[PDB]
């Protein structure tokens, strides 16, 4: 979107959305992107964060807290593909890990509108 003077991102009149809503997850590369998981583990600091991209490049995650009673992890994924989450809690995996996550590009686009 165009932002400026404190104005936030919306939207024209004719659809040029530039995403369908296939059966996959869409996240923003480059973006430290949240993701909300149903897992059975409150504590935080008691579990682990840890990712590594598809060709082997860890990424930055970190845990928060999230409201309405929910916990999710967040990371800046840089490759696109199946990425792995390993969470565990005190060196002990936990159930639903290591989360499997969809990463894809949301727009065509490296590093934003630069030559090559």
């Amino acid at each position: 979107g165009s932002s400026g003077s404190s104005g936030i991102p919306g939207s024209p009149f004719t659809a040029k959305i530039t995403d369908d809503s296939r059966r996959c997850s869409q996240v923003k590369l480059g973006s430290a992107a949240d993701f909300l998981l149903d897992i059975s583990e409150t504590d935080l600091s008691s579990l682990t964060a840890s990712i590594k991209a598809p060709s082997g490049r860890d990424e930055p995650c970190l845990l928060k807290r999230l409201p309405n009673n929910h916990i999710g992890i967040s990371f800046i994924p840089r490759e696109v593909g199946e990425h792995l989450v390993s969470i565990k809690k005190n060196g002990n995996h936990v159930a639903n890990s290591p989360v499997s996550i969809m990463v894809v590009q949301s727009e065509i686009g490296d590093s934003g509108p630069s030559s090559g």
